[PDB]
């Protein structure tokens, strides 16, 4: 007793990656709005979301109709072949030839569009890896690669368009028209000691961590350099080796050489990338 207790980490070398948090939409390179030829009322829908349609195929029907006439017309036809990606009108609604009824296009030319601000663009290059996230779980995250950076800077919004091509499998669930968080990876620090942000401790205008010595059951305060910090993880360099025991809870009470009580040893952070 009179000793300060702890939980430590079995520290490991790994990869900490820098990334930009962006927002983007799932688009397709080949799509088109279905516009009617006549003004009038929707009498039937012969399409469902998901349906493949031939160019010129009848998709919706209208009133025959007017007083009148003399051009009694005209069904709605698909402007190109493809899949129905959206339906924007229902039975009963009236439509002019500038009324978007639905969208058709290809499901195999998926593309993520995102507008990177002027101040962040510099660190981006074609071939960069990215994670497209629509949710928190494994089925809701997909891999991608930067395909194309526009040379044009929209002087209005101060942004450059970056396009990303998704890769891997599960891409079925990456649905066209969806919103996505994008994590665009600009760099990776390989072969660095990774530790939770908490273990790092500012005392006297300098950062340290606490290495545990199992034989003497006490700690040593070592000066450390933070190389990079992200996701509440820290990459560092120092006289910390693989498998050293560094404290990840209870550093408020400690000084250099203070005795301790090791309650449990947490397993190290993944040797592979944070993202």
């Amino acid at each position: 007793s009179y000793r300060f207790p702890v939980i430590a980490m079995k520290v490991k070398k790994g990869i900490l990656s820098d990334y930009l948090s962006l927002n983007g939409d799932v688009d397709t390179k080949v799509k088109a709005d279905i516009f009617p030829d006549a003004v009038g009322k929707i009498t039937s829908l012969r399409i469902k979301l998901g349906a493949y349609v031939q160019k010129g195929q009848i998709v919706a029907t209208l009133d025959p109709s007017r007083p009148g006439s003399v051009y009694l017309k005209s069904p709605v036809r698909a402007p190109i072949s493809g899949y129905i990606l959206n339906i924007t009108k229902k039975i009963g609604e009236t439509v002019n030839p500038q009324s978007n009824i639905a969208v058709v296009g290809r499901i195999d030319t998926k593309q993520i569009l995102t507008y990177v601000s002027e101040k962040y663009i510099s660190n981006i290059k074609v071939g960069n890896d990215a994670i497209i996230e629509v949710g928190a779980y494994s089925n809701e995250k997909f891999k991608a690669k930067v395909s194309e950076i526009s040379p044009i800077l929209d002087s209005k919004s101060r942004t450059i368009e970056v396009y990303l091509t998704p890769i891997g499998s599960n891409l079925d669930k990456l649905i066209i028209g969806m919103f996505s968080k994008i994590k665009l990876i600009t760099k990776r620090f390989k072969d660095v000691i990774k530790i939770s942000r908490e273990a790092v401790v500012e005392r006297e205008g300098k950062k340290f961590v606490f290495k545990v010595d199992l034989e003497s059951k006490s700690v040593q305060m070592l000066p450390i350099t933070v190389l990079f910090e992200i996701d509440n993880i820290v990459a560092l360099s120092g006289e910390v080796e693989e498998n050293d025991l560094i404290v990840v809870e209870g550093m408020s009470a400690l000084s250099n050489g203070s005795l301790i009580n090791l309650v449990d040893t947490k397993e190290g952070l993944s040797a592979e990338s944070n993202i």
